[PDB]
């Protein structure tokens, strides 16, 4: 389990505690924008601190999960998540994060926080998702 | 939102991140034995020092919840699961903790952790957890 010192800096950071572990979500749209896996570099920054951070108190171990909403093929949508997660998971690496440590899903469009039927609902579940897990 | 300190002293307590905050639970054989909602002797010295450390960190407010299991009539296990917090709550007022700062509610047999079909998840609904809010 996760020491104090540690649950502090991931509350200060953004992540809530869920099912799977501790979680904190971005957007596409803020991670990427137009591009297809290519961060943008102010979003690099964001997610660099995020990961430097978390390993300043030893927090060396994290999921990357990406999902998309429903629209689109649905064997595109897998690839899209999974290599938008590494892209983010290649930050963390950067950073100081032991790759071993380092995991990544694509979870397509099978996992939404959202209703699909929205222009705000479908960009909600166009996100990736760290996740440190509780263990 | 809670600092490091308070989280240390919340850890070695005993204390859980759930969904509505940090708890502990105290199964009511433990708290109760064959009593109704009279503490026995060994319970009201370890909810003391609980809450002496909950007060020595400043803790802004606790919640204390009485459950039961599903048998008996519904009305009666309110009641009871009520007046059993409300003993529990007692002895957090007489550690130092202001009524103002108390929340004390008797749940019945509404939120159980486990199976009414056993013998075992019966005695694991009859509890009274102990919730520090997150704020």
């Amino acid at each position: 389990g996760l020491s104090a010192e540690q649950i502090a800096v991931l509350q200060e950071q953004g992540f809530e505690l869920r099912d799977e572990g501790w979680e904190f979500g971005m957007s596409s749209k803020v991670l990427f924008g137009n591009n297809l896996d290519r961060l943008n570099p102010d979003s690099r920054n964001t997610l660099t601190k995020i990961a430097r951070a978390l390993l300043a108190v030893d927090i060396d171990k994290v999921r990357l999960e990406g999902h998309t909403d429903n629209y689109g093929d649905e064997g595109y949508n897998q690839k899209l998540s999974e290599r938008r997660a590494e892209s983010v998971a290649a930050v963390f690496r950067e950073a100081g994060m032991p790759a071993a440590n380092i995991e990544v899903r694509g979870l397509g469009m099978s996992k939404p926080v959202a209703d699909n039927k929205t222009r705000a609902g479908r960009s909600e579940n166009r996100r990736v998702a760290i996740i440190v897990p509780a263990e």
